């Protein structure tokens, strides 16, 4: 076009241009003051404005990289407040701006964000709604500067959404609370998949990210030709490629661009792609990616049939290796939307494996014949632990769930910190009651969804502070092979028990007046510092103490004496106790 601006303006809408205009150079200028971003937006949407009336006018044909950089330069405190980032503006664009994504810090040094109370934000809420949540929106922009901004603007919208029907209660905190509880937990699992995407596509390499894409996008559109797939794997791949770089404008376009194309082919791809595909541009992309799958044809002939009988596997195997592996997946895939994808990749790793130690000897026809035989190992795994898992979630609450978690994994690695074991037990735990909560057909997948992050932060602590070499051999090791590594991990018989502590031990009343939250983080931290004094305690030995001490609070926080329950009644069970454990 002519005017770069107007052409996006028009497209996005004054609302939405605005919106992102700020999260942007606040995802830039990290450190400039609210009251300065909002200045700067509105200089800019002043601009834009100008154009959607005429296009001819100065600048209005500017690249958006060099108005945008040229605005950024427009801000005098750079150099003293971000230094050597101020140098950048000293360059032709194509490096200016490449120098700039350089100078974004991926993990700033800012105060954690504190949330008020549900009175206090509602007021603001009600009084100014708009520079109450600009200001919030600029607050997290700043602390995840690679947060696609198209998608942070859509938790915005979840955000608004939430004070608009929840400060309008009765009981405003019994409403709100859970609510921002829940918006909490996804985008910190968001922002924590994009940043393990970028991880694996760096570490692994193009190869690996293109298998992964193959099972994802099978189980999906289980109706497109591998043709069709291998277009999108392609692009698909090319999108997280700059994503990943940085470069939102590049970003933002190579994805509208392909979910054009998607829309255009609809019938070649999905039947789902219905409603996503009419939502305006700024949707259309989350929309298809959050897609449910198409249903899987009816009439399909078997694998064996192509892949363990054909005496032909290994003339197309090696005509090209990888193209047929591709084809495995997206034959394996689409037939299993019930797997997670890293089993498939499992099963594409094991079935590459035997065809290289086959396709090499005697009668191969013969070697590669009991194939799917070693796939049942691999499969049963994860369903059995899924099964078992729920089922017992089902008999103890999510709160005595997790604590079983505790101690299962705190017998396996003991040296890991303990308030790092509770944020992960507890994590896991809440992975159990999203998940259980779907059929048998949902289960796996929503569970590598939810434990790849988890697992991974897991690895980003223990990177920074490495603890235990076990954790770090399951880290480092395939990003396949992650999960089962770990629960692989067996009691550890190496490890030297804690000398007793009775501080560690020592309950003060004040547990009777805490949030059921607090309350728990406290017994539950104890159980940890429990269990890595005697680890050899049993699970009998250990419901023995923990009932007793179940019991006990009940007895003092309800006593019209309390701290003194607290420390007669307290005495006599630590006491009964480190009996009862040898
Ligand atoms: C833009 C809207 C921002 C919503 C406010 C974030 C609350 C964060 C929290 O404490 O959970
Ligand atoms: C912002 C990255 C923080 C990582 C935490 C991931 C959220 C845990 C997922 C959940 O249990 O709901
Ligand atoms: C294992 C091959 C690496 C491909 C990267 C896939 C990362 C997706 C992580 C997830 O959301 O679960
Ligand atoms: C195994 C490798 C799978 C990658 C398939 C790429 C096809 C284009
Ligand atoms: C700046 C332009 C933002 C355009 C966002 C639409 C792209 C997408 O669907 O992800
Ligand atoms: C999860 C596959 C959905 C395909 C849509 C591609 C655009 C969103 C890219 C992330
Ligand atoms: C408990 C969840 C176990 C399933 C993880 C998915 C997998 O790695 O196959
Ligand atoms: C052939 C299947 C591709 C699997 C990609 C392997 C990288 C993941 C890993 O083992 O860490
Ligand atoms: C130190 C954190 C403990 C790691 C737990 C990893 C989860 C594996 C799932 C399981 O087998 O239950
Ligand atoms: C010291 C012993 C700590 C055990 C904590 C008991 C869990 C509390 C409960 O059962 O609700």
């Amino acid at each position: 076009h002519k005017s770069e601006v107007a052409h996006r303006f028009k497209d996005l809408g004054e609302e939405n241009f605005k919106a992102l205009v700020l999260i942007a150079f606040a995802q830039y200028l990290q450190q400039c003051p609210f009251e300065d971003h909002v200045k700067l937006v509105n200089e800019v949407t002043e601009f834009a404005k100008t154009c959607v009336a005429d296009e001819s006018a100065e600048n209005c044909d500017k690249s958006l990289h060099t108005l945008f950089g040229d605005k950024l330069c427009t801000v005098a405190t750079l150099r003293e407040t971000y230094g050597e980032m101020a140098d950048c503006c000293a360059k032709q664009e194509p490096e200016r701006n490449e120098c700039f994504l350089q100078h974004k810090d991926d993990n700033p040094n800012l105060p954690r964000l504190v949330r008020p109370e549900v009175d206090v934000m509602c007021t603001a809420f009600h009084d100014n709604e708009e520079t109450f949540l600009k200001k919030y929106l600029y607050e997290i922009a700043r602390r995840h500067p690679y947060f696609y901004a198209p998608e942070l603007l859509f938790f915005a919208k979840r955000y608004k959404a939430a004070f608009t029907e929840c400060c309008q209660a009765a009981d405003k905190a019994a409403c709100l609370l859970p609510k921002l509880d829940e918006l909490r937990d996804e985008g910190k699992a968001s922002s924590a998949k994009q940043r393990l995407k970028c991880a694996s596509l760096q570490k692994f390499g193009e190869r690996a990210f293109k298998a992964w894409a193959v099972a994802r996008l099978s189980q999906r559109f289980p109706k497109a030709e591998f043709a069709e797939v291998s277009k999108l794997v392609t692009d698909l791949t090319k999108v997280h490629t700059e994503c990943c770089h940085g470069d939102l404008l590049e970003c933002a376009d190579d994805r509208a661009d392909l979910a054009k194309y998607i829309c255009e082919n609809q019938d070649s791809i999905s039947s789902k792609l219905k409603e996503c595909c009419e939502k305006p541009l700024l949707e259309k992309s989350h929309c298809i990616a959050e897609v449910e799958n198409d249903e899987m044809p009816a009439d399909l002939p078997s694998l064996a049939a192509d892949f363990v009988e054909s005496k032909d596997v290994c003339k197309n195997y090696a005509e090209a290796k990888d193209v047929f592996l591709g084809m495995f997946l997206y034959e394996y895939a689409r037939r299993h939307p019930d797997y997670s994808v890293v089993l498939l990749l499992r099963l594409a790793k094991t079935y590459e494996t035997t065809l290289e130690k086959c396709c090499a000897a005697a009668d191969p026809h013969e070697c590669y014949a009991k194939v799917f035989d070693e796939f049942k190992p691999l499969v049963e795994e994860p369903q059995n632990l899924i099964k078992q898992n729920c089922e017992l979630f089902e008999q103890l609450g999510e709160y005595k769930f997790q604590n079983a978690l505790l101690v299962r994994y705190t017998k396996k690695v003991p040296q890991v910190s303990t308030p790092t074991l509770v944020e992960v037990s507890r994590n896991l735990g809440k992975v159990g009651s999203k998940c259980c909560k779907h059929p048998e057909a949902k289960r796996m997948p929503c569970a590598e969804d939810y434990l790849s992050v988890v697992l991974n932060q897991l690895c980003v602590l223990h990177e920074k502070t490495p603890v235990s070499d076990r954790v770090t051999k399951c880290c480092t090791e395939s990003l396949v092979n992650r999960r089962p590594c770990f629960s692989a991990l067996e009691v550890d018989e190496t490890y030297v028990p804690k000398e007793f502590n009775a501080e560690t031990f020592t309950f003060h009343a004040d547990i009777c007046t805490l949030s059921e939250k607090e309350r728990q983080i406290k017994k539950q931290t104890a159980l940890v510092e429990l269990v890595k004094h005697k680890p050899k305690a049993t699970k009998e030995q250990l419901k023995a103490v923990m009932d007793d001490f179940a019991a006990f609070v009940e007895k003092c926080c309800k006593a019209d004496d309390k701290e003194t329950c607290f420390a007669e009644e307290g005495k006599k069970l630590v006491a009964a106790s480190q009996a009862a454990l040898g």
